[PDB]
Order: structure tokens, then C-alpha cells, then sequence
């Protein structure tokens, strides 16, 4: 029954910003964490293609408090993930985008993940639908 909704992606110039959000219904998030993942580019190329759109990576994370986060390296400095505890919503604030930024992204749920910042998609019980975040050069 819990239910995660994506927002917030769209078409953007390199070096411009986005703000995604993720609504999560159907249940109480008083434990775990919340996090974002994306598409992950498997072949290294700098494209998502063939079925790289099933393979996953951690982008960002946040405890259900939001008193702690993590990141993936070539983020930091760039995004910065937020929640909202009273609305159960999460945000990622996505600045300074890059062209190989682009992908979707998948709101993700982890209501017993005891280490606040769940980093593997395994250890994820929920996950949203993705939005899709295309950044142009
Ligand atoms: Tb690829």
C-alpha cells in the first residue's frame, strides 16, 4: 500500500537546476531512510542505453529525520537532499547539472534500513516510478 510519487524532473541547459520531490502515502515513516536513486551507466559510455535502464545507483540519502545524509561522490557539492517529516515528502535539490546527469531518477524507501542512509537498491522496499531528468548542452 505505500505508494512513492515522483516530481520534478524535466529539460534543462547544462549548468542549470531542478528540484525533484518524492511523496510517499499508504504508511507512517517514523524509522529508516529515504533515498534517490538513478539509472546507472553499467558500460560507461556516458549514455543510458540497451538495459542500463533497469541497472540502479545511489544518488543521495537521507535518514527519516533528515538529521543525516550521504551522497555519491561526484555529486557533492552539486545536490543536496532535504525532507519534510511532518508532510512525508523528500526533496533533491540538483544544481550546477551536468549533461551526464541525465537519467531517471527513482524515489526509494527503507523503513528498516538501521544505518539511517540506505545506499544499495537490495536493501529498498519501495520504489517510486522514476522521473526523468534530461539536461541539455
Ligand atoms: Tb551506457
Amino acid at each position: 500500500q505505500v505508494q512513492l510519487q515522483e516530481s520534478g524532473g524535466g529539460l534543462v541547459q547544462a549548468g542549470g537546476s531542478l528540484r525533484l520531490s518524492c511523496a510517499a502515502s499508504g504508511g507512517t515513516f517514523k524509522s529508516g531512510g529515504m533515498a534517490w536513486f538513478r539509472q546507472a551507466d553499467t558500460n560507461n559510455d556516458g549514455w543510458i542505453e540497451g538495459d542500463e535502464l533497469k541497472a540502479r545507483e545511489f544518488a543521495a540519502g537521507i535518514s527519516w529525520s533528515g538529521g543525516s545524509t550521504d551522497y555519491e561522490d561526484s555529486v557533492k557539492g552539486r545536490f543536496t537532499i532535504s525532507r519534510d517529516n511532518a508532510k512525508n515528502t523528500m526533496y533533491l535539490q540538483m544544481n550546477s547539472l551536468k549533461p551526464e546527469d541525465t537519467a531517471v531518477y527513482y524515489c526509494a524507501a527503507a523503513r528498516r534500513f538501521r544505518a539511517g542512509v540506505v545506499t544499495r537498491a537490495d536493501d529498498v522496499d519501495y520504489w517510486g516510478k522514476g522521473t526523468q531528468v534530461t539536461v541539455s548542452s
